[PDB]
RNA sequence: GUUAAGUCUGGUUUCCCUCCAGGGUAUCUAAGCUUUGAAAAAAA
């Protein structure tokens, strides 16, 4: 099963508060980055249970169909303008 | 070639009781009282 042993946010949450931004992801470069349409791209450190074989990243980045159906599993439009604690933003970005 | 964007769909149908048993057994009256007391032979 998929186990996310840890993900080192608390830096993405910083640059998110009081704003309404779309948090895009990208997994090429072998390190998970978290693009923000509010013009910042924080590289995310994480440890998972699945080892993406470095062939799968390329198979998804090259196949224009895969990278197209990947738009739906890639982003959230987080709205922190109103009351927005850090913990629930953590769970949002974690999921 | 470059970018940028995902969009649609988020439980339906059927079945809602069927069969057997629908009373059986015991008791079905019992014990008393079964006539009594007045008038039986009357005046013309």
């Amino acid at each position: 099963r998929f186990e996310l042993s840890y993900v080192e946010l608390d830096k993405v949450i910083d640059c998110l508060r009081n704003y309404k931004r779309k948090v895009s992801l990208d997994f090429i470069d072998n390190t998970l980055i978290a693009e923000i349409e509010g013009s910042t791209k924080i590289p995310i450190s994480f440890k998972s249970n699945l080892d993406i074989d470095k062939i799968i990243k390329d198979l998804v980045h090259n196949n224009k169909l895969l990278s197209f159906e990947l738009l739906g599993f890639k982003s959230v439009e987080i709205d922190a303008t109103k009351i927005s604690d850090k913990k629930i933003l953590k769970e949002i970005l974690r999921d």
